[PDB]
């Protein structure tokens, strides 16, 4: 039900700041476990910030999750919240980037 949107190439990752030591390194040891990528619509087409950008996290998060809990994987409550800020980040990065050149 995606109806086939714009996933973006390899990202930059957001390094996350949590704020203790286990979950700074906790993040980058494992951070292929969480998306490198953001499943997101162009800005040519249903130009929003909040219902694009959340229903970007939306589908994106939501898709992931699916795949792990699918191929036996598990992601803890710290790992949701982890996707929702690198993704809104990463999200938020890409309009920040295309929305700059769309008004240049």
């Amino acid at each position: 039900g995606l109806g086939g949107y714009m996933l973006g190439s390899a990202m930059s990752r957001p390094l996350i700041h949590f704020g203790s030591d286990y979950e700074d390194r906790y993040y980058r040891e494992n951070m292929h476990r969480y998306p490198n990528q953001v499943y997101y619509r162009p800005v040519d087409q249903y130009s929003n910030q909040n219902n694009f950008v959340h229903d970007c996290v939306n589908i994106t998060v939501k898709e992931h999750t699916v795949t792990t809990t699918t191929k036996g994987e598990n992601f803890t409550e710290t790992d949701i919240k982890m996707m929702e800020r690198v993704v809104e980040q990463m999200c938020i990065t890409q309009y920040q980037r295309e929305s700059q050149a769309y008004y240049q």
